[PDB]
């Protein structure tokens, strides 16, 4: 019936439109109450205890907020109380779609469990914002408050996931093509989601965040850019671009990557892993499904949280045992040990379908040391982490507009040349982390002796502690030295 | 093994010593990351996520600052390192004892499921220390950085929970009275386990905090007192410290007893009661037991979190169907409705006996009204509250010590009518909250009329919307004009 | 012209409307960049160097929130962009008439040296504007922005100072009522005023605000009262509001009285009173002017800021040396001494005309002690403190009008019974600070055995040191022990 | 007399030892209160208020921090309190030297007013300390608490400025080399003086600063590095110490460079250099110095602060006139007009002995546009940037030795390719912006033809609003499209 307000700490008091309110109060909506943003994070970052749901509501507002300045600063882009509150909807929704852990689950966990599946969290978003539609009757409640559900319904998943499949959107006209770069920016990745989670996850962490939203929704505006509206910044904003995305690589270094909360991530998802027989989760009609089989009925994927964590955790079944002996470990932080980090050099990369041959690698590394212990392939962790500003190679910043005091609605580029010379040459870099299942000293000690040897024969990056963990094996390298 | 450092967003890098290390990594003190810190407050608060982990761990770090600073400062108490430890020990085992949703818990849910029982979750706390050290053996380690097991168990047990059964203390002598101040003050409530949550609390629910309790362990000695050696406030600070039970009172008022927040604690209790026969919990042995039973066995009981929400809330069996279904109305923000709130005036006290009659009382008024509906006893629900500053009907401020600059090492009395004439002239109160399960416009205006009619009857203070929701009423009372 | 942002440390960044940007950019507004918001409050909190400048624009941009959020969600007020500006240069130009070190200035100096004239900062702020309008071309200015200049220009000074002398406004009618509540509220003091300097003074001294303006500013209204359109809060907010004035009070307990604070700002206006006879300030047509008669001519007024204090400082003239020696007592901190506090009991009232006849009281007593140094009037001084809630005697709260969710256009009242009984009962009460200028160690004896047997025999407040600072006085008054 | 506590906004609670304060309530410290450390940033943004005064606290409060955590962590290293008082008073001392306005007296108006003499703030510290302490009998005080002034104020200078001119330091010997690197560090420039602006600054300005330096605080240990003992930052900080000289970068870009607060330090130089013949300052013996010779007479610096600005703007001298209308154009905001800015390509760098030459070089440019006015040199106005590491075109982490967790006490490097590839390649450049000192839209135009004429003509960077300002102009660089 009425609006509400709810006081977040990060925003302040939001007020949110009754079919919002509507939308937020479903089970598959509250669902996000049980999804942790930074999933095993947490067990690094003590305060990172915030789940995916107040985030949600975080970026809706975000949403809301941008496209409202937009409106009241240019009238002539006939943005419409419907326009906003779609924006405003895709903003709360673009979450839907996380699994327990949130990333752990789209990153890890399906890829390993379900690899022929081509799954991402956008999808899951998608189809359970339908799912939530339907279960819920908002059709009826979307028409009540002047929104055109097929249209509408339309504009929002697409806000989502993109063109469902020239103008290739159906949900709102070529004149309305900035409105999808609000919630989920395809073009350069400049979108509010990012902004809530600078903000939210700094405050919980114990981070500070560098990045200034306000001041950058206070200096957008929309310019035609080929042909195409588009939202455009002033150009005196260009440095603080560039920050945003160093934000972003700083977070993803300081905590988001974090070996320790990797690893825990790692090892819930082989928990999870040797779960997936036996946990039983009742979907649509009474027809069971499991973790890896969530995914495909909504009803079941609702049902799918962090709990199953703890419900594996506090099984008594024998067939869970493993899987709960896992867990249990991760309590007791016995956890794998982390050997240490590297870099491949010059301009090799390292492909996807190698991934799986790494271990095996170091496993066969003949470094010149003794040792009374043999580590197997088995027991080696390798994992690859892509760093980059979010268009893989590509600088971010070429692929965004700018406009001059003096000519608000001309639209330009600005190159990297013209900014510092003391910006990144590269946009995209590879992290490569061992660690060793065996955690005795002896066996850290050999993994180490194996580790160091594997990156002198891949000439790849002299680890930090190379000469101090591996001292017989680092001189052998004259690159090194 | 060496020391850990743990950023928390509250205090920043915190020392961890390996024993708290060893006492932190047992499934015992883990439990606690699965316990909401301000439990059903989460679901109006969205930004209160935090669990009672994060929390434990801020009041070790504290402990530890309060004892360190008041070593340093006085080198003639003999503080030793032991001292330290055990206090950082007190300081982070006194959450232990919490269950799901934390004070809903030993609130609402263990009083009415077992009524015959004195449960606390300080008595929690110790039954559950003693099982961390005994599953864990903590004793060995504790003797191996220089701690005498049996004396210092005791010491911490009864920072926990007070004397076990004249210096009533056998952890340590009198001379040592002060460590007993620190971590839970019974003697005036001020401890650290409090600034902490103040800060914490504050900093997720997006209110902001306004007592500094580094500068209250900045003007911190130890002086003697009625044969004790005790903490003692500078004299200046008095003001601070009234302040700071006025910080807990306005943090009660704005978030730990929001009426809604309240409203779904109950609820979430009465769903408890309704699933208890049904939910099984494996303890020592192998052996079954409930919810309500956990509390019996420490094994049992450490796996007794907030997933049982979950767990009602997933499950399918007929018999948990009044349980779940009351969880999936708190989905829907199908809530019970609130009807107001009302005081007794002159110094009339409600005692417990009386709570259970008071629906009756509401539903047994006699409004002069026309109503389209009867309402029943078992429509309402009276939520009555005591706020006082923590020792009932006492100002706290009456028992704390104060010191002068020109004599330091000596304590002084400060009276209320020494400080100031605006402060509270009483220190306790009660607030009586009125709900009605029945939520249909006519059933909530009938509850209105009936409500208002039985604070007419009883000479209650007058509902703030009272000329508003039942305006046939309220002339009656000429004391309300 | 175009809009201009400016970026401030608590409010981010805020828009100023090119009317706002030609009325800062004056010698008459940029003036408030050389007086110091807190004055002697600098030498006592080193954060606290923020000046009136910054705070005036924090208070025009409340003005702007508060009128834009009234306008926004009832558009039946017809609030036109006229009234929006007019609101907000009020709050810009409501601190225009403050003197050096602010308060010092008409509270303590002013009212010594000019003791028939009747002089507040408010009118100050009036002259100070009407001087800016006319020296510096604004009204054709305001006339390019769509204001009518002699309604406005009332409308804006009555904002300031209240009505120039049945409804008393020439500015705008009584259905505009509401528009005077926003910058000075002369109703009740629920202003913007306060909102910022809560926020900004926190921010510098290192206390912490627990006021949220914003969420009063989202559960505002405007109500019919005794017909007038009138600014009316949220129920539910009423708790909050008491609090907004116990944070006042608390503000005033622990920085803005704080009594070497003070002390120097009575040094510093001794100084000032010390050289007021040959400091020379050049007004209008080259004529010269005193310092305590600067207020006189706005031109010369312009050039009255906390430069005289290092003017004096960094004399050489003879005539200056005794207010100079004062000054440079102050940099080598050898300050009054502070003697203690106390406070008058039952009835009594220390009137403003008696204050003088304070330290011959004190330095009359007959403390029948040891007694090595006599001492007399001129070694005394005494402060007196009146702490109110901005309506001397009253409860503010009783002259705030309500609103309830159920019926928001229907303005109530809300008695302190409503809401709670550990609220104050008096909302008014009289600080006694004494200070000895003769700062060696038997004097400042001396003055503690005189000043406690002066509270004694006024029937005062026992001192809280009373019982360490005179041990042989103390045990006599009986009402004390 | 005993140990002070301060509160401080950045901090909290300072605690003061009595030599200290002693050395801070002198003329010589408190004349840090009246200049500001962002000077003309103050204009620009209105939080930045704050003087070298509370940031001097803040530094001596952080040196302190620093060298006791290196004492507690590291007891064979002897530090002695006497060494952590002269750490203190170092920290608290380094900004002694700083004239009017900061950085626009050292950086603008004496190297154009004393260009024959090398004049550092350093330099000045140095001088002004030894005129506090022969001034204020601070030697006796010193030897007081156990301090040997001969050698402990050789070792404080030497922490301020440097060797005095094989190890040449006098006040400590090599085994005390890391206490040389906490106040201001040579080697690198990790001190904490960078840490107190960081977070001051940020707090003042509205900036977010994400250096923890308490982090880095934990994680220093002293290691042994070529004879010395050096204090050596854990391992994996090192990503931390890149991005805290990024924080310094990025601070200089939003704030401490703002072009128009640059352009405003320029216009207050520029008018000190128009009034230094006429301004006045008593020294030593009576004597009177100028502005530029105020630095010669520390009796006479110790009178020159930000007072002169308002001296200048108060004055009735005709002499002073040209002055005085310069600061009048300030408050009226008609400050030169930014025309733009630009870089240097390829190798080239601009020296300063070329400075002068530039503001022709603009001049005597030939853009092929129709004018309708003619520009000269004394129109135009170059401003030349250097943005650094802190050591000119070098790596200042190539200069931080480093730890490992298995071996702390073995000192390790760490290059630049074992850390990031998204890292600057470079970490000196030059920024060069051209104001026009007359205003018209005409002149302006003109100046914007001449200005990219001249980027073009020298090859520099295109300006960012090139195809704009000047559409006849940037399609000729065929280096730029
Ligand atoms: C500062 C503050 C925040 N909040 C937060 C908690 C909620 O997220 C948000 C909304 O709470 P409420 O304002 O209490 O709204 P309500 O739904 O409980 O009451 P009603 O429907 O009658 O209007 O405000 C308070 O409730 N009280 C406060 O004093
Ligand atoms: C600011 C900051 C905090 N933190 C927090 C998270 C952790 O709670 C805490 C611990 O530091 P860690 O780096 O996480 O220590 P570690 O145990 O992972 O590595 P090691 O065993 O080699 O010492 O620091 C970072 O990790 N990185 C940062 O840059
Ligand atoms: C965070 C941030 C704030 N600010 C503040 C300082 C100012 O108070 C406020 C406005 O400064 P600017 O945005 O720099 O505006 P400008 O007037 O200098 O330039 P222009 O006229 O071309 O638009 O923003 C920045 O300038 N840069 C930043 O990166
Ligand atoms: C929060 C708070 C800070 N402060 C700050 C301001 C000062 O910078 C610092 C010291 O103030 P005080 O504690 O008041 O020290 P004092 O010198 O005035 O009193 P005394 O000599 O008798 O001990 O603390 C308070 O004074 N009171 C407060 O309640
Ligand atoms: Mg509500
Ligand atoms: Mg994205
Ligand atoms: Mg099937
Ligand atoms: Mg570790
Ligand atoms: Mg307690
Ligand atoms: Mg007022
Ligand atoms: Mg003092
Ligand atoms: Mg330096």
């Amino acid at each position: 019936d009425t609006m509400k307000v709810i006081n977040d700490p990060i925003h302040g008091h939001i007020e949110l439109h009754p079919l919002l309110v509507r939308i937020i109060d479903t089970p598959q909506f509250q669902r996000l109450r049980y999804i942790k943003q930074l999933g095993g994070g947490y067990y690094v970052f003590p305060g990172a205890s915030h789940n995916r749901f107040e985030h949600s509501l975080g970026v809706g507002y975000l949403a809301g907020c941008l496209v409202h300045a937009l409106g009241e600063k240019q009238p002539e882009l006939q943005i419409s109380e419907r326009d906003v509150l779609c924006v405003q909807i895709a903003g709360l929704c673009r979450n839907l779609g996380h699994g327990p852990f949130s990333h752990m689950f789209d990153g890890r966990f399906i890829p390993l469990a379900r690899p022929e599946v081509k799954w991402t969290h956008e999808q899951g978003s998608v189809m359970m914002f339908e799912h939530l539609i339907n279960s819920n009757g908002i059709k009826p409640v979307m028409e009540q408050y002047g929104l055109i559900p097929e249209e509408d319904i339309c504009f929002i998943k697409e806000q989502i996931v993109g063109p469902l499949e020239l103008w290739p959107y159906k949900g709102r006209p070529e004149n309305k093509s900035f409105l999808y770069e609000i919630v989920s920016n395809k073009r350069n990745g400049i979108d509010v989601d990012k902004w809530d989670y600078f903000a939210r996850d700094c405050h919980h962490l114990g981070i500070q965040n560098n990045f200034d939203y306000k001041r950058f929704i206070k200096f957008a505006r929309v310019c035609e850019v080929d042909n195409e509206l588009r939202i455009c910044a002033r150009d005196k904003e260009v440095g603080n671009l560039y920050d945003m995305f160093h934000t972003r690589n700083s977070l993803h270094r300081r905590a988001y990557q974090h070996k320790v909360g990797n690893i825990i991530d790692t090892m819930i998802t082989d928990a999870f892993l040797k779960a997936d027989d036996y946990i039983e989760i009742t979907g649509a009609g009474g027809k069971k499904y499991r973790i890896s089989t969530a995914i495909d009925d909504m009803e079941a994927y609702t049902k799918l949280t962090d709990n199953i964590f703890l419900e594996i955790l506090y099984s008594t079944d024998p067939k869970l045992k493993d899987a709960r002996e896992i867990l249990k470990q991760i309590e007791y932080r016995n956890l794998f040990k982390y050997v240490g980090e590297t870099q491949p050099t010059g301009q090799i990369k390292i492909k996807r379908e190698d991934y799986e041959s790494l271990p095996k690698e170091v496993a066969s590394a003949k470094p010149k040391v003794l040792l009374d212990v043999k580590l197997k392939a088995e027991d080696f962790i390798v994992d690859v982490i892509n760093m980059d500003y979010g268009m893989q190679e590509k600088n971010p910043i070429d692929h965004v507009s700018f406009y001059c005091k003096t000519a608000p609605n001309r639209a330009i580029r600005i190159t990297k040349n013209q900014v510092s010379q003391l910006l990144p040459e590269k946009f995209a870099e590879q992290l490569i982390r061992v660690y060793c299942k065996k955690v005795d000293r002896k066996s850290l000690y050999a993994a180490r002796q194996y580790f160091v040897q594997w990156c002198a024969d891949r000439n790849f990056t002299k680890p930090q502690d190379g000469d101090v963990i591996a001292p017989l094996i680092t001189p052998q390298k004259k690159e090194w030295n």
